């Protein structure tokens, strides 16, 4: 074989992109007979440079999820990338913490192979262009850059939220991601004081091939703003070392194979 290819031969472009039609499981495992056994892909013809791990914060997104992998799978495929789909389910009914569920997958996610790259991305957002590349770059990539709740813009140039993706490097630089953010806000801001204090620089696409499209939703329970917030954005260049990867605690409660995603239950303990 050979490496593949800067841009892919199989990129269509602009997609259309809506979340009413009957999705099936069944149907995606069908119609994407390449992926294998946990939502594993490797292009046949050529050498992907880019191992990615693509991790979701996961609770109570079932409906979501269905849509993602409906979509992803074909994308995914097409942008000739070497990946794996890990949904990350964090257990109980306390407080939702994205930030400490997008360390668990990264370390989960190295345990089953030798991952370089590393996608962290929203259950309810889908790219509607397949240039939107969903891997690693020369800086830490955010990828969700132009989505429809936004107008098809950043709402604020240090917007890090919704679709992002660090190498193992730059991840490991800024100590991965806070823990001591439950509920909702502020964990992707933090992440991007991280960046910054680490003298990493946010590369992105356009907003022509960066758009894409997020599942209107409500709040779901136990995710509500947390107050705490704005204070452990003021504090992050502090805490950053203090709080992250290296002070990472959680049990795994449970492991399931499916075709399309590899599903982690995990316990990731309570706010205090
Ligand atoms: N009612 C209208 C406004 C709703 C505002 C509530 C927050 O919505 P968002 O800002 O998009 O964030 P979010 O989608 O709730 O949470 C972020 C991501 O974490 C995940 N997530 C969050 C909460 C939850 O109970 N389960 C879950 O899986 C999911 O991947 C989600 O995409
Ligand atoms: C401190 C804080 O709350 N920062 C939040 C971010 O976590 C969030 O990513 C962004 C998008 O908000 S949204 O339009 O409601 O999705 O809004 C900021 O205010
Ligand atoms: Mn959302």
């Amino acid at each position: 074989l050979t490496a593949c290819p800067e841009e892919s031969p199989l990129l269509v472009g602009p997609m259309l992109i809506e979340f009413n039609i009957p999705v099936d499981l069944k149907l995606v495992e069908q119609q994407n007979p390449k992926v294998k056994l946990g939502g594993r892909y490797t292009p046949m013809d050529c050498i992907s440079p880019h191992k990615v791990a693509i991790i979701i914060p996961f609770r109570n997104r079932q409906e979501h999820l269905k849509y993602w992998l409906y979509y992803l799978h074909p994308i995914l495929q097409r942008q000739q990338l070497d990946y794996g789909i890990y949904v990350i389910n964090q257990a109980g009914e306390s407080m939702f913490n994205r930030a400490k569920l997008l360390n668990v997958g990264f370390k989960e996610a190295l345990k089953d192979y030798d991952y370089n790259c590393f996608v962290f991305s929203d259950v309810d957002l889908i790219p509607m262009n397949d240039h939107n590349t969903y891997r690693c770059f020369s800086q830490p990539r955010h990828i969700s850059v132009a989505m429809d709740k936004f107008g098809f813009s950043l709402p604020y140039v240090q917007y890090f939220g919704g679709v992002s993706a660090l190498s193992k490097q730059q991840f490991l630089s800024i100590n991965g991601f806070p823990n001591n953010y439950w509920g909702w806000g502020g964990e992707d801001d933090d992440i991007y004081n991280r960046l910054a204090f680490r003298g990493m620089s946010v590369s992105r696409p356009n907003a022509v091939i960066g758009k894409t499209r997020h599942i209107r939703h409500s709040r779901d329970k136990k995710n509500e703003p947390n107050p705490q917030r704005f204070d452990r954005i003021a504090h992050t260049k502090e805490t950053m070392l203090s709080d992250g990867l290296n002070s990472l605690t959680y049990m795994v409660l449970e492991v399931q194979r499916y075709p399309l995603y590899t599903k982690i239950t995990v316990d990731i303990g309570t706010p205090s």
